[PDB]
Formats: structure tokens, sequence, C-alpha cells
């Protein structure tokens, strides 16, 4: 089977785009393969259907729909409304100058200041609770390789909410305004560090709105490989979060996969 497809470079995290048209049945089976072929994380694969995305999983993706974005600008400034997989209304989109792409992030239904004892230290955290997945915001000093295993520890050794597909881990040292992100699958006790689907950096605006106040307006958050732009704030509607980064075109092409 003869597979149209384009690879992005989002903020150095990179997704495919599916441009051929192919039964939603096969679209995991196409992912897989993809993911194979590209070293690409299923999670960031799409199908563009004949303005409407579709992620391999059905889920939202924040940075496949920005590559979608860059696509259609580069394909063919605004602001406009796009069907993605995982919504139950249409996705805000912008293009702006200078190849910055901007995308509504899903809206946080609770936010609770927490503490996590690792090792036999305390650290505060913001837990951040979507419909499908928690994300833990833990401010620090500096990002160490001593930290980054006592988090994998502690989420390996936690049983986690049947509600969560992934659990989220945001190291997040304030004064830099990087970002080391680790996703936790706990289906398949999978960890990567990986700002999956820019999800984390959305995370951050809402921490910022909760820890000051103050809302974010383009405020960088630094991470492995990249940057990405976060604006987040509104009384009763909740915390309305977007992301905003630059997208380039790294591959396009035929992949050949089995059925």
């Amino acid at each position: 089977q003869v597979i149209e497809f384009s690879k992005y470079n989002p903020s150095g995290n990179m997704t495919i785009l599916v441009h051929s048209k192919h039964d939603a049945s096969e679209y995991a089976s196409i992912a897989n393969q993809l993911m194979a072929a590209t070293h690409v994380c299923c999670e960031q694969v799409g199908f563009i259907e004949s303005f409407h995305l579709v992620m391999s999983g059905n889920e939202f993706c924040g940075n496949a729909t920005m590559s979608y974005i860059h696509h259609l600008q580069e394909s063919h400034d605004q602001q406009f409304k796009v069907k993605v997989s995982g919504c139950s209304d249409l996705v805000q989109c912008a293009i702006h100058d200078c190849q910055y792409y901007e995308v509504q992030m899903p809206q946080a239904h609770r936010v609770v200041p927490t503490t996590i004892n690792m090792g036999n230290h305390s650290w505060k955290a913001l837990e951040i609770i979507y419909e499908t997945y928690v994300h833990y915001v833990i401010p620090v000093k500096q990002v160490t390789t001593e930290i980054q295993h006592l988090v994998e520890a502690f989420v390996r050794e936690q049983q986690w909410s049947h509600k969560y597909k992934t659990v989220g881990m945001m190291l997040f040292d304030e004064q830099r305004q990087f970002l080391q992100p680790l996703i936790y699958i706990p289906e398949i006790q999978s960890l990567i560090w990986e700002n999956s689907c820019g999800s984390g950096t959305a995370s951050i605006g809402v921490f910022n709105n909760y820890q000051r106040n103050d809302a974010c307006k383009d405020f960088t958050v630094h991470q492995p490989g990249g940057s990405i732009l976060v604006t987040s704030k509104c009384h009763q509607l909740g915390y309305q979060t977007s992301i905003k980064g630059q997208v380039t075109t790294v591959a396009t092409g035929k992949a050949y996969i089995e059925l």
C-alpha cells in the first residue's frame, strides 16, 4: 500500500500528516507502520480527511494540528477553525507572521496545588486534570539526572486513575523558562522524555495563571530541541490556553506498507 505523507518539525518534536485517502479502520495500522518507518510516535501521526484532521488514536494533538496549519499555509495570516479528532467543537487556529502557528489547547478541568514525595524530599506541584490525562507541573531550581530518575521511579510506583491515558511530569525551571517533560503511559508502563503533542507547554501557561494571577501572552517555554510560546488566561469560561510555535517541513514522499 502507498501512503502519501509529509514529516514536520514543530520545535524539534516531529509529526507526520498523511495526504492520501484511506479507510478510517486502517489508520491505527498505517500509523504503527509509519512509526517504525519514520521513528515518529504514533500519537503524532495525523490523517487529513477531505478542513479536517484525524489523529491515529482519535485524540486531539496540538503540535500535529500546528503541523496541519503549516501544511495549509505552505500547500495554499488569518484566524479560522479546524475539525480535529478528540474534540466536541471545532479548534481555534491562527497563522501568524514568520511561520508561527497558534492552536487552542484542551481546557483544564481542574487545578489543585499538591506535594509529591520523591526519595525522602517533598516537591510542591500543580496537578492539572484534563478529560483523558493529568500533568504535574513541578517547579525546580535546575533539572538534574537525579531528579529525572526520582520522577521515573515515582510515576512507575504510583497507581494511576484509568481516567488518565497519559501522566505528565513537567519539570519546570521557572527562572530559565525551561521544561523537561516526561510522559508516562500507564497501560504499557512506558516512559518517554518528550513534550508529546506540545501538551506540557499549555500546562506551563495554566501554572503561570495559577501561580501569579497573571495572563500569559507569548510566554517562551524552552524544551530539549526547541521553544514553544504559551498564551493563557476568563471568569466562568475557565482557563483559555493556546500554544504558538514555528513549524518547518522536514520531508515529503511515499511510504510502502503491508496490506
